[PDB]
């Protein structure tokens, strides 16, 4: 019940003015009104409203210019006036008339002197999912974004900071890309780079960041404005010859490619959550530049890499199937039939030079793990990391010498295993599908295990009170509830062949309630599953090339942050050969239409 | 055969018209046929028709405005004249010439001074499914239908009430908003409220119910009428300053809230069984409503009432793990290899003083069960009753103590499991598979068992008869009938194996009727209602957002009827504090486009 507060500090706004007589004459352009209760009587001027209300920021809200004329000569320096607090601070009606499109009051009040530089700075102009836009501070800004052309021109007359700043550091061109209007704000991109005139030595604008080290275009890569993206891609374009429909262009490159930690632009898209910021990798600069990144020195690097993961992976399984496992020299079965196990995994038998072989792999697996933590001492990082932890939890538990060590050869197996799969998506027509992994699980089956629990545990709990009657030597599916839980998710899965034994007779519930577990889950629930995980399969398949790409991206990002130099050169061709500076540029051709 | 008569009440008419001269003269617009046959002889004005027919109302019926010119000095009285009976009561032949979009004979009948408040209460007027339309009683409704404006007009120029009532007690407002045609007839409500001009004290004819209290704005929101519905919501609004795109409006929320026993809007939308009603949930001032109802006080009080039964639950099902349980010391197995049990359930051993934390939980699970029919006195309230009868079933059954308690705690288990999928409903992308159970199961599944039947019946009665020549030492799946059929349907939904057993020889009849089986039934009728539910899912996943809404808006309703004050308070703004009145209202904002 937060922003109910507001409309308390709103409301007592509706309030205030119903009861001032003074901001109700202001609320309709009554000038008579204004003229006797304003000309006639001795009335103060500084009547302040619920968070800093004049009745010239009034008659400036509700759009009166006669009456904010008849406020002229009793106010002169509420046209300096302020908003007090809480949610509008800084805010004079300048800032209004310039937000309600016009209302030539701008000519009011920079014919008395507004102030153009004046920041409103309050709670709902600042940056935030409970407002409903985002303004910046100045009112320059402010005209910038409603598209009112002239009224800006005429606000660069005043002087006016193209170069001013908000609270975020962003200019007003930040500002521009921010709104959810593109095309409608591209054209002022047009318009106030014509006023970069003076041009400052610092930047020319247009590479001034944030705090946040966000120049405009970086900005724009990062919220997906493509509309925007595209615009800026026309001033950094620098075409050659064109050879009828054939046009050689040259790319600029310097802000897109990674530099000497630049922080580069592709990274910023990789590691936002705005989804949308990824087709911004369809733009032909940036698709053809990762493209070319792909097909030399990062797939065979990808590919040479994964090979030398399968050389680990099976020189682990390896040493890892030959085990030292003497026979159970020690003590008898005491529970009958119950401990059928006869191996005990001896203690430091290191014997047998076969088992040096094992050894010697034994430690490859050893180093190698060592070197995944050397490389993660700073999705599927975790599977390495883990697995890594469980490699040395098994190294150390064979140190010790301990006796549970199945469990984590067996943790580190699958995920040993299952850990391969990273490196199929350097590998098209196979990539997509581990992201068809991660949706059917993340996306789905975790917003369906918390239903199908109700089901497990309803006739899990079913079938062993049934079966506490009978004998467990026949249908031991159920003689214990935590293996009760497990025979009843096997049967949920139509795993069991279904516990039926025709020499004795079935409790009599037993008949009903199996037939019952057996219509609402067997075909039912699960179907239903397949149909979710069916509707994801479509779903990624219509979009899983840009999602390969994705993986492109982000394997080269990843590649990029783990690899050093001298065998990596950074791509593009150079400058400084051909008179074309330090930037690195590319070319490309592509024949017309 | 019912309507039959009706045409057999209109055929007679058909009849009667074509036989009397006078009528079909009133037919065609034979001028000279009523002057030599009415001006020059004696007739009688009263000829009655099959239902009430006179030849000004068949003049009237059939477009012969001047016929009834010569009709009416004939007779200046049956303009007065009704129709009979059965069809149409009441009616005149006003109605009749205002139905056919004018005549300008509204201009004789009014200058012979027509009865503008005459009913036509007939059957064929009022509402029916077997009627096609539903035009109320008083002509001025029934040009108001017609959309005739001045005619509507002329009709208020002649005195007629608009706030007269059918026998339904539905204002011509209420008659209006029944129509099909929604914008065709939203003009007439722009109209007739223009006609209020006599303010009645009692209500301004916008707030006066029917004879069950529909207010013609609830009418338009049970009738799910949205574009009549949005029209009034534009009466109902109220908005604040504006601020560019910005725009803060206040809609009034008194109808639509629940109020000090009103019979929220919300509830009869619910309650009706009016699918397209639910559409009324899309609207802005109602899908707000019931999202801040939600979002606040609504979902954490729903969350803890869970997690209660959760607690309840998981309270139940530890104390039925735990059961008294004796070893069989009675009786010895008497049939062979039949009766394989062990336990027989101890009669009134309440010691080991474990059983006293069991009598704890099963007092928590009883007064649990009991507070739950005290809700209840007066699809799932069916599954907590009818378990709650299950949970009083066991109960009375261990305090008699009998022998048979297994299946009440089944049954109660099972539900008692099950039911807690009714509060999966307010966790979103969790919400709609309920209604997939529904639908799966009410929606297709019942009407498909009725067709497995056959087959299960079938297949059943084959390999019992089959195996009536068989030892059921071989084979056990066979050896009764009605457990002839339990293995029938588990060989339907492919769980068992599979008779077969290779030591033996089957009979050479079980070979080709195993095959039959396994062609039509375990492949073919199975996944042709896999394909029925596929497409239920599908069906559900298109809309579930909506249906989701309307677990959400059903969950506060059924909330509000179960739970006192001082800890909900009504939602919304309150008036009084800011000149607002009574009413207490709601504000939101938008921008716009």
């Amino acid at each position: 019940s937060w922003a109910q507060s507001r409309d308390e500090q709103n409301l007592l706004q509706q309030k205030r003015i119903w009861e001032s007589p003074l901001l109700l004459a202001a609320k309709d352009n009554d000038v008579q009104a204004l003229n006797k209760l304003l000309k006639y009587e001795d009335c103060k001027v500084h009547q302040r409203g619920a968070m800093g209300e004049t009745a010239l920021h009034i008659a400036a809200l509700y759009d009166n210019l006669e009456a904010a004329m008849v406020l002229m000569e009793a106010a002169p320096e509420l046209v300096f006036e302020p908003m007090t607090s809480e949610l509008y601070e800084g805010q004079t009606a300048l800032h209004i008339a310039v937000v309600n499109q016009n209302m030539n009051l701008v000519r009011a009040l920079l014919a008395r002197r507004a102030s153009v530089s004046a920041r409103a700075t309050g709670t709902a102009f600042r940056r935030s999912p409970c407002n409903l836009i985002y303004f910046g501070e100045h009112p320059l800004s402010f005209a910038a974004c409603v598209n009112s052309e002239e009224i800006v021109r005429l606000l660069i007359e005043h002087g006016a900071d193209i170069r001013a700043q908000d609270s975020l550091g962003n200019t007003v061109l930040h500002i521009l890309i921010l709104q959810p209007n593109k095309t409608f704000a591209c054209q002022m991109y047009n318009l106030l780079l014509s006023y970069d005139r003076h041009g400052d030595h610092l930047q020319p604008l247009d590479l001034v960041p944030n705090h946040q080290g966000l120049t405009p275009f970086k900005l724009a890569g990062v919220e997906g404005n493509t509309v925007m993206f595209q615009h800026l891609m026309q001033k950094r374009k620098h075409t050659q010859w064109t050879y009828g429909p054939l046009t050689s262009t040259l790319y600029d490159l310097t802000e897109i490619d990674s530099s000497g930690d630049e922080q580069s632009l592709l990274e910023l898209i990789i590691t936002t959550k705005k989804r949308e910021a990824r087709q911004i990798l369809d733009q032909t600069p940036v698709k053809e530049l990762v493209s070319l990144k792909w097909k030399r020195y990062g797939r065979p690097y990808f590919c040479m890499l994964g090979a030398i993961y399968l050389l680990y992976i099976i020189c682990f399984t390896m040493c890892c199937i030959y085990r030292p496992l003497k026979p159970r020299t020690n003590n008898r079965t005491s529970p009958r039939d119950n401990t059928l196990l006869q191996q005990k995994l001896l203690q430091e038998a290191y014997m047998t030079p076969k088992d040096d072989i094992r050894l010697v792999g034994e430690l490859v697996t050893v180093i190698g793990a060592i070197i995944i933590l050397l490389v993660e001492v700073p999705p599927f990082h975790v599977l390495i990391i883990t697995y890594a932890f469980m490699v040395l939890v098994t190294m150390v538990m064979r140190l010790i010498s301990a006796s549970g060590e199945v469990v984590p050869m067996s943790f580190a197996l699958v995920l040993g295993w299952c850990n391969v799969m990273y490196f199929a998506r350097g590998f098209q027509m196979l990539g997509p599908f581990t992201i068809m992994i991660q949706k059917m699980i993340f996306g789905d089956l975790m917003r369906f295990c918390w239903l199908m629990a109700v089901v497990i545990l309803g006739f899990a709990s079913a079938f062993y009170i049934i079966f506490q009657t009978e004998d467990p030597e026949e249908l031991g599916h159920f003689y214990d509830y935590p293996m009760a839980l497990f025979s009843t998710f096997e049967l949920f899965l139509t795993i069991i062949d279904g516990p039926a034994n025709y020499n004795v007779d079935l409790p009599f519930m037993y008949s009903i309630t199996y037939a019952a577990f057996a219509i609402i889950a067997t075909l039912l629930m699960l179907n239903l599953l397949i149909a979710m995980m069916g509707d994801t399969h479509w779903r990624v398949a219509h979009e899983r090339d840009e999602l390969w790409r994705a993986q492109i991206v982000a394997t080269t990002v990843m590649l990029e942050r783990k690899l050093p130099r001298c065998l990596w050169p950074r791509s593009g061709i150079c400058g400084r050969e051909y008179g074309l500076g330090d930037r690195w540029f590319l070319r490309v051709e592509d024949r017309q239409d």
